[PDB]
């Protein structure tokens, strides 16, 4: 038997630190969702549909990746926030504008928004994965996944 | 081409200044239900967690079904939702969530409390809504059915008969 | 917190005595219904067996999810709903079933004669549902239509033309 | 078998002349609709083809259960529709879709006219059909709120702002 | 060829007493069923959406049971009676109360009635199987089945 | 490398008497359709619910079989035209009945209309062969098809 | 402790009298299974199709039972023969009418099959249950799914 | 205007006695494919057991498909087919199966021939058909690529080098 | 009128010291069957490879399925299953299965035996069983011959000609 | 009495000269599925999403047909060669531009390539249904395929 | 050109350190597998049903996480043992009761055993990421995929 | 109060030339795979044919995948991939496979070391893109064990003893 005696084996916490900067990246992803599904209804002009149904696409995978993030923390200890009032003071996400919005402008406003999220991610990215390497590979599926919605929508409006 | 109408551009219903506004009203309370439902969802600790925990998320789906749906009968009819996170804490009429873990009977309270206010701004604009559009009357009715069994769902789990 | 309700406590909609009472006369003939259903489904014979021991099924599981619908939404409105066989039997409108094996024709307007009856109490007791709580008025539309539909589909099978 | 009714035959609502009359109406704009759906879904061609074609046969899905719907709740009432080519040609109140490719522009606002005028229809007869049958007035709200979300998802593509 | 010669081979028919005994398990999983959808709406307390969602189950497994019984006596030529008022006068299964019940009154309640309806399936085994195996193998899954309904239900109330 | 050098090569194009056969295959598909539900909605009489059931699957056969030779138009360079007047003033089929028709009017009229809109494809099959042999593959289907539905339809008035 | 010393630990052997009985009920299965695509195709008259689906089900039911005691006898090392020959040389029902058969013809000759193929079943039972109770359990299936087919099928007829 | 025929009775397409007889010869190698398929399914053994008793299931689903698609084909054209078993043992041209228990390797090489025979009749009876109804001839197509797919996926198994 | 029992506490099925005793022979050798099948699933080796692997683990989804159904049958009658690691070990009356990888013919006999070896334990508890619980023994026929099929397709790739 | 007395029964084998029609036919398609992909992945502009979709189903299309003619040639005991070198070297398909190309570019390029792909189908037919006419049927699919694929995507740049 | 020209191109090939370490992962991931099942079967008390779902859900990811570690260990040609005996000889994890333990006893037991499984890939996790650092997102899977599941329980006895 | 950036035009992250030369370079050799592998599924013959040919589909089924997430991956990143078949060849490094059909032996043994040549590429080029963005490397990962287990499920039809 290599059976150990302890009878209160704890889990990993993570330091203050630590779930303050999964904090951060909550706010944004859900501020992204909100402003997702507001692009997705208030979107207008040529490709609409296509536009119309990437969003919501993009808001599919924000919300599931807030929750991931939340329950990480909830895992770790930390407790989330991502009650509006929260939101809407912590984001570091530029306001979308709260009327029809043409195809193209939607496109770049949302792009923006998309990178601004990402630059969250990859900003708090080094000191997760310091203190805690399989929450960073949470951070590498939003970064892959955020940067590739990024990708599908701004190539509408493109050069050649 | 005898019954036939020759017009060329026929436009359709376009709901008034009011009928959006009451819209609006009810978008907001759904959004604030669905982030409360989630916060809700994350923070719940105690007796039951894995039920509530549950019966949270099902709330919330139901919730954004409903946000989504009754924005796009707002575009349908010509009007513009906001659904922002701004708008939706400056505007909305539930009670604010608190923060940090509360146990599950606490949560029991304030997500019943928080789902009757829902359906109380539902209520409150279902006459005008009606009176103008029947149509979303009824969108409305489905709202209303869904969240009270939503409420009863939950807050049986506190109820000492 | 501007547009913010302070309110601790908001309690939801509560059903009348009155209320309750038009439910529960539909929730007992949906399931003398279902009880039918199931007895014509297992003891029909005759010509076109098949398709009458088949579309009974499809009549007892609309009957069961209806029961299920107005049993919930008493719940949901503070209503306590009373689906035992003692009740049932006692209470129910709809004209016994006979015993034994019985025709495809005969079962055919059995079933029939039933169905618009349970969908007689529904439509008997609509306007007081409906001038109280319209959302529940949107859950007897569903059963209404349902079961005649219901009934067409089953009645036709006698039909001479 | 106290409460139990001793009826032998009892019949269900049957709609009347005027009522049958306002769902062929409905019926028949319904069936040109998705003719003129299948239609613009073949031959529409230019920018944005693909969404355009695509979102048509959505239209046309609602349009073909929409028909079959109202046609069947025609039959569950006693009445008898009418979808021959025929009929629906010389009674149906669509301005006729024109012959030969379109650019997906004029597509879309051919057809979101057509829309419109197919909700018209359902809006004209609601009132009539409400007051006679509140059941069948739902499945009206149900295709008036699926047409206008399908027109406003149409119409989207050609705005500019 | 070994083929038969007859041109109306007929089937097994039962007795009227195997009849009478499929008759009994089929009245009782009834008075089950409508048991079970009435504690699955009146029920309220601690844990009230486990057992609100295991009394649903333990009805789908009592209905599809009752419908196996009924047509198992259509097979063998017997007719089955599940009337409302033939099942209230001739259920087995103590009647179950008309207004809101506790969860572990509800657990009490129903574990009892499920007990009851597993007696009369247990007390009726020996004599269809004697004359039909092939049914009291039907038995068995109700047996089996029920049984495993009561143990997922009154572990709730549960000492230690 | 075996690589081709032109930038624009082109499609094949059907000559007009193609396109014309194709044209009345589609309007009399279209209006089995039609004629489809208007049966499937009004028969009445014994065993009403197969034909209500097989009328539908009918109709569900002609709408894919119609929209696969309109859309086979198109590719060809063809432009089909579905309307209500063109359908109700080119098709070949007999007019069907407006009011509620017994069971077995219903298997003889549609029977009748399945095998008018058969005679059409197998009127064109030969010069729609001799062009282009792949168009032909998918009259088969239809003549398969149709004829599968004709004769599951017409066996329910069969002498013996 | 507990563990079995030796290595190659035999399973239950099928006595070749077993390997009969089973060999007896294979065959009349897949006869059933031959008849009723039979009537499946050549049923005609009035309710065709009710009849023309039913008869599908009982061959799947058919065909899988036959599978099953097949591969039951393989189990147990026993080897079945469902070869058309010893098929037609060995099964115990009557040979089905060569042409169209009405409705009401097809449902009296496959009730017939059925019981015949039902009290091949009956007849081996005892036998087999003795050897190997386990296998009786499967018999018990057969029993149960091809009376409730008989039962299905012959109410088409019943005249009350 | 008026391109309608008028004919109360119009006739379906009758396959002659010879296609009919030729269809028949189909079918009767097909059926015995199958039940040859299941024999070896349930008794094959040896090396690579496993990949031999799933794809032998898969032929027989193939043969199973492929001899009710001949039937009905023969029953929609007015010809009347037979799948007894005394039949199809006195009309096969298959050589029959052996009796017991084949190694592998035995039942690649007996099963490929008699698939090969199998679809050797389809094609020796292909030009016949086809010039009397090439529509049938599509189906035969159909069996006939899809029975040598499944005659190179079990025969392969033997191939050396 | 009234066959309804009384009584507030109706006794459940209670398992004799020896029937538990024997279920949880049964229970403790499903348990190591599944431990061995994977065992060998990840180490088999050589010719015929994937057939195994792949068979191997369609075992230990079997045994596992059995093993919760007897444990849980256990706990329906009142008794105690004890499925952890250290009793398994010191209780299984299976040969245990050799440390490192393990050729394809010698897995196939491993394995086999062992299955003989749990179906054997199986058929030695089945009449005890049998007499106190016949529905217990349905189970048993169950496992024992859903587990023989598996002895006979993992068996048979070694067996010649 | 009608079974065939040899033991091996060979089947239809394909003359070397119908395997390299196949194989022309093979290596367009597998050329038409990179293409497919390399437009997939780089086309960018207007109306990007509904390319960006329709070419991936053109590519499984592709895919899909490339296996199919492959295994056809198996099975008449051809030998296919889908390698990257051979494909390159034999491929008929205008080579495809290397870049980031805009959405109206790409469509016309993929027209281009869909048809030349269409084309090599078209002229090995003849030679290919005078052998195997069952081959020809699945040149046929892949025809109907390819050309609605063309249809779809041509239809983005169509003024009218 | 820029291909290889060797015969026998070997992969990555794990040291025997590496191969014990996974070892250690799998032994306890086991063992955790199997105390699950025991407490999804002796749990009991209030909340039993939670409980004894997610315990199955627990032993689904432990399961899963096993045979993955398993096969890693397979892929870089190193050999697991998952054997009744080396578990219990050399599984970290404290034995668990032998009785029906309460919900409250079962949460603090397998809490205790999630974290004693956790901790045991964090002991390993730098020494298998520094060999190979694609098995350490697999190591990060399971610790996310058992972190959170130790939330999901441990939560149940949560008192704020 | 506010934490929101201004900035209208905020940028995406950009690989580097060598970044993306080096997904190129996993790319280029991905592609090549999956044409070998399809390649090998078709000409595969011999002893335990079909696993072999089943288990290739599901190799070139990863290959597919995975080249098609790796190109994306460049054009999230700002870098343009190539996956024509000239460029394929002139690239690619793995040993092209042989020209005919190949023994289950041989495919094995080939296949194994050109899987074995991808994953080689991959982990050359694994620490220059973790250092560069390390959310990149966990694809990489993906496609090593990912591929790796192939290589295993594979290679072991050889292995001895
Ligand atoms: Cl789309
Ligand atoms: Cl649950
Ligand atoms: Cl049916
Ligand atoms: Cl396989
Ligand atoms: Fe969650
Ligand atoms: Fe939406
Ligand atoms: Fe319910
Ligand atoms: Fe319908
Ligand atoms: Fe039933
Ligand atoms: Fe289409
Ligand atoms: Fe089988
Ligand atoms: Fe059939
Ligand atoms: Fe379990
Ligand atoms: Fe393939
Ligand atoms: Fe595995
Ligand atoms: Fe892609
Ligand atoms: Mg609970
Ligand atoms: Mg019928
Ligand atoms: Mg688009
Ligand atoms: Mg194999």
């Amino acid at each position: 038997s290599a059976r150990r005696t302890e009878s209160d084996i704890q889990g990993f916490h993570a330091t203050p630190e630590f779930g303050g900067n999964l904090q951060k990246v909550l706010v944004d992803l859900i501020e992204l969702s909100l402003q997702g599904k507001q692009a997705h209804w208030n979107v207008v002009g040529s490709n609409f549909r296509d536009l119309h149904l990437q969003l919501d696409e993009l808001v599919d995978f924000a919300r599931e990746g807030s929750d991931t993030i939340a329950e990480r923390m909830r895992a770790l200890d930390a407790v989330p926030d991502g009650r509006s009032d929260t939101v809407a003071a912590t984001t570091t996400l530029p306001e979308f504008p709260a009327f029809e919005r043409s195809t193209a402008d939607v496109v770049d406003l949302i792009t923006t928004r998309i990178n601004a999220t990402v630059d969250t991610i990859r900003r708090v990215h080094d000191a997760v994965d310091a203190e805690d390497p399989s929450t960073a590979d949470l951070l590498h599926g939003l970064i892959d996944g955020l940067e590739k919605q990024a990708w599908l929508i701004r190539s509408e409006n493109r050069k050649v």
